[PDB]
């Protein structure tokens, strides 16, 4: 159930964030993400701010870090586009 990220597309705004395959999504702003709709639920809510912080647990690594995602290039189609993928993500 949990969002673990299966790739990565080169050059995105989670490659820049340095996400890595494997990486498991632990909370976007100190709200905790159990699955990938939670996810997708909290970046909506970003749409229009500059930047997010995600908490992530690397693969099985006991470590959670806070990473800082760059939005000011961000944009997707909400009504159209997933957001998980428009960060360069593609769930496991
Ligand atoms: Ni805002």
């Amino acid at each position: 159930v949990r969002p673990v990220v299966g790739e990565i597309a080169a050059n995105s705004i989670a490659a820049e964030a340095q996400i890595a395959p494997g990486t498991e999504l632990k909370a976007v702003d100190g709200i905790e993400t159990p699955d990938w709709d939670a996810v997708r639920l909290q970046m909506v809510d970003k749409i229009g701010d500059e930047s997010t912080t995600i908490t992530v647990a690397p693969f099985g690594s006991d470590q959670r870090r806070d990473v800082k995602l760059d939005l000011r290039h961000w944009a997707f189609e909400p009504d159209k586009e997933d957001p998980v993928s428009s960060l360069g993500i593609r769930p496991r």
